């Protein structure tokens, strides 16, 4: 019973979202299960990375903790100058010698994701792994697969549950499709109001 | 209920926070209400406190969305020095600027309150067109510097609680309640010479 005038209309709700990541939740308890996870010592260790996932990763690990799944929380940011690969913040703590899980809101090219594995599977982690709250499969533009997909959609716009548009519809309880409407109305105004030649570089 | 063998006991539910936060979230959104939200232009600026504040954050702005309130979440991220002024340092400061913009710094705990201070102080001075804090759990008698949130979730003793966020020799950030870890856990961890 949720709308948002400037959705074109909704993929999942709330609810839906929040049983598919229960669902892959158990499934990664499932797989951990003989490696000895334990709380402090050889703990899970989440690279969640900022900003997208954000909301993807609070509900991730209370499910996780639902199936006795010990995790440490890792905040690390991303940020493009393609793919997100300019790091504005590391993990806290080393990751060498842990099992890693990297948590990605949505892999597109894969540019980042890629870009993140490797980095990080060459501070000789324990094990490293991946799992993403949506893939759009048809959208890579170099080799690169999700250990963990949380749903697989088509090439479109989405928004809410912590994804975004300009720092915009984050806080969504529904993952919605931006309406082409606003995208354009939108850059138009913010491709303008960027072109603030300010550069009143006046030397001579 | 679930059971929590490292907690002596539970001090709120997740149901039971679910609670608090809309009606923390309501107040908000009444509050707000004469200023003019509007998304892009105006927004209101949620400064989330990484990182015991990743799990409130997430569910607060939701219930913000709820009363249809419009938000913009920037993520900062402060680390210690090793300071009786509250001093920290920036690991990860705001992407866009708070000038003109209504600020809400999101922090999950206000003991001493000297971090918070220093971090309100600091946004301070950035010429916000108003800045507030909503803290998720509030220890009054533990300060060790004059400071008092705008929204507060929830008062309590000066115990010491784990979870939704809050942590311990990071970890039990993950659980789903705000429990107190047993002295017995606080003290077999603190074999500390290794
Ligand atoms: O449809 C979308 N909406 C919002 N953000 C997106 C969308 N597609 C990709 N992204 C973002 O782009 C980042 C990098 O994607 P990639 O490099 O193409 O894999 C992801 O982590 C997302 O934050
Ligand atoms: O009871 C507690 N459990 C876990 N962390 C706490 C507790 N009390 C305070 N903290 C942490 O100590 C930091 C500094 O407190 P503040 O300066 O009063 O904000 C908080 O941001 C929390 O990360």
């Amino acid at each position: 019973p949720r709308e948002y005038e400037f959705a074109e209309k909704i993929l999942f709700t709330e609810e839906e979202i929040r049983t598919r990541i229960k669902e892959v939740a158990k499934r990664i308890a499932d797989d951990y299960k003989g490696k000895g996870l334990r709380p402090y010592v050889n703990p899970l260790v989440l690279i969640s990375v900022l900003r997208g996932s954000f909301m993807f990763t609070a509900d991730l690990c209370r499910a996780l903790c639902d199936f006795n799944v010990p995790v440490r929380m890792e905040f690390i940011c991303v940020s493009s100058y393609s793919g997100q690969v300019r790091m504005l913040l590391d993990t806290r703590h080393s990751i060498e010698g842990h099992h890693v899980l990297i948590v990605e809101d949505i892999v597109d090219t894969a540019l980042t994701l890629n870009y993140l594995y490797h980095m990080y599977f060459t501070r000789r982690p324990a094990s490293l792994k991946t799992v993403v709250l949506l893939d759009k499969r048809e959208g890579r533009r170099v080799p690169f697969s999700a250990d963990y997909v949380v749903a697989n959609i088509p090439n479109a716009f989405v928004i809410g549950y912590g994804l975004d548009y300009d720092d915009t519809y984050r806080e969504l309880r529904d993952i919605v499709v931006l309406r082409p409407e606003v995208y354009a109305e939108r850059e138009a105004a913010r491709q303008k109001k960027q072109r603030a030649i300010g550069s009143a570089d006046t030397d001579r």
